[PDB]
């Protein structure tokens, strides 16, 4: 009645020895995590990395929460210092409940939230961090530069060390040149009481990694990749406002839902409670969503592992149907480790070469495609070189990198080989096929790939 919470997801604790590589232990425990979406993992009860800032040094600018059920915000984008920030976050939980601000239970603060964003006649606004780090303010983890006591370099390369994930070499995010800040550098979250994250899943249908530092609870409710359609059906009947086409990456619309709506459609859901010092992980397209208990501090970051590969590329074939921006080409990426294969790690070698092979025969299907329609003429181009914003598809606003057609009637405008058409309306004879790499030189690269992997 009212409110029926969703059975808890998997709960992990491993031993110092399965701890010690991260990319080993999520691989381990994917066959079960995965049917959850989410799952939490118990550090070892020595590994405990420190924390310590200025409280009154630090400053960010919040932004402000109306909490409503269904109605639409924008994903991403005053003064507070941490402590003043603080400050307000106590006082306005103790006023609430005129209760010491622990004695409040989590179930009960779990069951008021979905009581207020339901309810019309209130309107509670709350606030919150959102940021990557900054030098006003940075990594919770340990950095290099400033002396660090020893305790700290015990931690400053530890695989859960948050800064290292991405740049580690399991990971496939790695190696990418080319700038995106936005998902390979940690962002950091500063919450108070019912301060929430709407439903969503990650760029590029990623993992991600989540830890609290310190502070009260966060609570979370998650759904399994395979159900991801079943949940945007549910949530395009009862909300399609955002479901409309949006200009680009900075307007993306999502919502605040409760679980048991779903769970009513036949859609799975589970929770948890995440405590201070433990970590949160979500598995490729699980939505998540949830909000914080009270004052706290978490930090959490994207990350892709070989697993991920194949999923990446239906992502991308996924957006061009949705007619979505990308962050970065995938190709782009694929050619990149291809072109670096003689130092990659063998495993690592072994599924880009997959994926290639993939990519080849697509791309060559693709050419013979066009010629039929009398593109005739051709010229090698470095995409690579040109900002993102220079190489969408025109129509599906896919980034380019394998090719793409261009006309002289249209100087700078470009489609992908599935909208051929969509360019203008002159005769196909006076396009051009622009490329990259003739299939020529696309397969010693996969060799050179094939040869590292043995
Ligand atoms: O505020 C947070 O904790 C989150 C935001 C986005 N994804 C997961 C968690
Ligand atoms: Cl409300
Ligand atoms: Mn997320
Ligand atoms: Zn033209
Ligand atoms: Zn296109």
């Amino acid at each position: 009645s009212m409110f029926l919470p969703p059975p808890e997801c998997p709960v992990f604790e491993p031993s110092w020895e399965e701890f010690a590589d991260p990319f080993a232990f999520i691989h381990k425990i994917r066959p079960i995590a995965e049917q959850t979406g989410i799952c939490k993992v118990r550090p070892p009860p020595d590994w405990q990395p420190p924390f310590a800032c200025d409280v009154d040094k630090l400053h960010f600018t919040p932004r402000i929460q109306r909490l409503n059920e269904l109605e639409a915000q924008t994903r991403v984008k005053r003064d507070y210092t941490l402590r003043t920030f603080g400050e307000m976050a106590d006082a306005f939980k103790s006023d609430y409940f005129n209760m010491p601000v622990h004695m409040v239970p989590t179930e009960l603060v779990e069951k008021e939230f979905w009581r207020l964003v339901s309810t019309i006649e209130e309107d509670v606004t709350v606030e919150y961090g959102a940021d990557i780090a900054s030098k006003e303010f940075g990594s919770g983890f340990p950095v290099r530069d400033i002396k660090l006591s020893p305790e700290e370099e015990e931690y400053l390369d530890s695989g859960w060390n948050l800064n290292n994930m991405p740049v580690m070499e399991q990971s496939v995010l790695a190696h990418i040149t080319a700038d995106i800040c936005g998902m390979k550098l940690p962002w950091l979250y500063v919450g108070m009481c019912f301060s929430s994250f709407c439903w969503h899943i990650e760029d590029h249908w990623s993992y991600s990694i989540n830890y609290l530092h310190w502070g009260e609870p966060k609570t979370w409710y998650g759904v399994p990749g395979y159900a991801a359609e079943q949940l945007e059906n549910v949530m395009k009947k009862l909300a399609p406002e955002l479901f409309v086409s949006q200009p680009d990456l900075l307007h993306q619309l999502v919502t605040i839902m409760n679980p048991n709506t779903l769970m009513t459609h036949e859609v799975p859901v589970y929770r948890t409670n995440q405590c201070a010092g433990e970590f949160v992980i979500t598995f490729p397209r699980a939505y998540h969503s949830g909000f914080n208990q009270g004052f706290n501090f978490a930090e959490a970051v994207n990350f892709c592992t070989v697993d991920w590969l194949p999923l990446g590329r239906q992502c991308v074939e996924h957006y061009r149907l949705l007619h979505r921006y990308c962050v970065f080409s995938h190709d782009e990426m694929i050619c990149k480790m291809a072109s670096k294969a003689d130092v990659l790690d063998v495993v690592v070698a072994s599924t880009v070469q997959k994926d290639m092979a993939i990519m080849i025969e697509d791309e060559k299907a693709l050419r013979e495609t066009v010629r039929k329609l009398g593109v005739i003429d051709s010229e090698r181009m470095d995409f690579e070189l040109l900002p993102d914003d220079e190489r969408q598809c025109v129509k599906c606003k896919t980034t380019c990198f394998m090719s793409a057609i261009s006309c002289s009637c249209k100087p700078g405008l470009l489609v992908c080989l599935h909208h051929v058409k969509e360019l203008c309306s002159c005769p196909p004879y006076k396009y051009k096929l622009r490329y990259r790499y003739t299939l020529d030189d696309l397969y010693p690269m996969m060799n050179a790939l094939k040869l590292r992997a043995e």
